């Protein structure tokens, strides 16, 4: 923790003459002040729930805290009777844990890798608790537990992108896909209705805010098609119409909740031969080259940019590099079938698919970029991918990235992106 810079000192002075009871300046540790100075999101959250900042000193957050999320949430949902009570608690819990994550990340009390796990597990935990509670309600309300010839049918959810990969952004949509395996009230209508209530419970702004903005657009047949599909229809779609951009996306797909059952297993079985082909020819490699060209043309087109995600050498190019190796060799190398980028990168190094120089530079660039973007997002809990233009937020980021000033932060960033762009250009050359 490098003491606050001139601009952060002038801003903190505007925050103190404004802080509510019981948060007077004398009841505040040196870290509490730096976190409040860094994040308007944490400020606003602790104004309404002052206990939270008080409870962050009586028990600071540990890396493995995510192992308690599900039990903490089930305890808070013990005295919940109706949907409005479910929604209220999911919202409160998300905000409460998010504050603790912002706390840990701001002060570097745990590593970014552990922040990534905390964010992803929080989201998993909330999705699953929501789904479980609504399954029960919909069964008790609408025509009993839905079945197929006696056997009860569950709702399965795939988390996609960074959620599936266990590397969620600090302020993020959750991209999901809904499916059910095999009637009572008719299975298809039942799960559509439940799917609608689930999206509402997670995403509807109330007086307590929302849990996550939900994005269902990656599902088969896009925004226009059904909200939930049977396994048969899921299977048919990918086997018959599935394309390489879809294989790329499905590298990340992970079942939320318990991934262990006859149904969880048929799903994983559909995806394995689709994503990870065992036989690769020139047409597969050229497809990947064309996808690479499309990214490179998009970059060239947008020109000079402060976008950390889409810029040349950005997060999206690292994901592309890694997933390209997974699509080529994953079928023959089980270590490249992981949903998470960083273990994949480790396997890429062990297999000598990249040099150690290249692989370690990619890992370090990835963690720098993710820390930088997730810190930035935690300032106001917004989904921004672009570096700030204003002096306060630039000053804020430099300080939190263990650096001295903004010119130097951008120099270190520029050097990491240069390494990524070199590896990206050499990729399937």
């Amino acid at each position: 923790m490098k003491p606050l810079s001139s601009p952060l000192q002038q801003y903190w002075q505007t925050v103190v003459e404004r802080l509510p009871e019981p948060l007077a300046e004398e009841s505040l540790s040196a870290q509490a002040k730096s976190v409040l100075t860094f994040s308007d999101f944490v400020q606003d959250s602790v104004i309404a729930h002052p206990e939270w900042l008080t409870e962050l000193e009586s028990q600071p957050p540990q890396a493995d805290e995510w192992q308690h999320y599900a039990a903490w949430l089930q305890e808070a949902l013990c005295n919940v009777s109706d949907e409005a009570g479910l929604m209220r608690e999911l919202r409160l819990f998300r905000r409460r844990i998010m504050v603790r994550i912002a706390w840990a990340q701001t002060l570097a009390l745990v590593t970014e890798e552990s922040i990534l796990q905390q964010l992803s597990y929080l989201a998993e935990t909330l999705i699953v608790a929501a789904r479980d509670w609504l399954y029960d309600a919909c069964c008790r309300e609408w025509g009993t537990p839905c079945n197929a010839q006696g056997e009860a049918q569950p709702l399965l959810i795939l988390g996609m992108g960074k959620l599936g990969g266990g590397e969620l952004n600090f302020s993020s949509d959750i991209d999901l896909i809904f499916a059910w395996p095999e009637r009572e009230l008719d299975n298809a209508q039942f799960f559509t209705r439940m799917g609608q209530r689930l999206i509402k419970v997670l995403d509807q702004p109330t007086q307590d805010g929302f849990v996550y903005r939900v994005d269902m657009r990656l599902r088969p047949f896009g925004e226009s098609g059904p909200l939930v599909l049977s396994f048969a229809a899921l299977e048919d779609y990918y086997q018959e119409q599935g394309r390489d951009w879809e294989r790329y996306a499905m590298v990340k797909a992970r079942i939320m909740g318990d991934s262990e059952g006859v149904y969880a297993n048929e799903l994983r079985a559909m995806l394995r031969p689709f994503v990870f082909r065992r036989y690769i020819d020139f047409s597969v490699i050229q497809s990947l080259r064309n996808m690479k060209g499309m990214i490179a043309r998009e970059v060239r087109r947008r020109g000079l940019t402060d976008n950390i995600k889409l810029g040349a050498g950005g997060i999206r190019e690292i994901e592309f590099i890694v997933q390209v190796f997974q699509l080529i060799r994953g079928g023959r190398e089980p270590s490249l079938q992981s949903r998470s980028l960083l273990p994949t990168l480790s396997a890429i190094a062990e297999l000598h698919l990249l040099s150690e120089n290249d692989a370690e530079q990619l890992r370090v660039a990835y963690l720098f970029l993710r820390r930088l973007e997730n810190l930035l997002q935690s300032i106001n809990d917004e989904q921004t991918q672009t570096l700030p233009s204003d002096e306060l937020n630039r000053a804020r980021l430099a300080w939190a990235m263990d650096f001295a000033d903004w010119p130097q932060l951008t120099g270190a960033l520029t050097a990491h992106m240069t390494n990524v762009r070199r590896v990206f250009n050499e990729l399937i050359g």
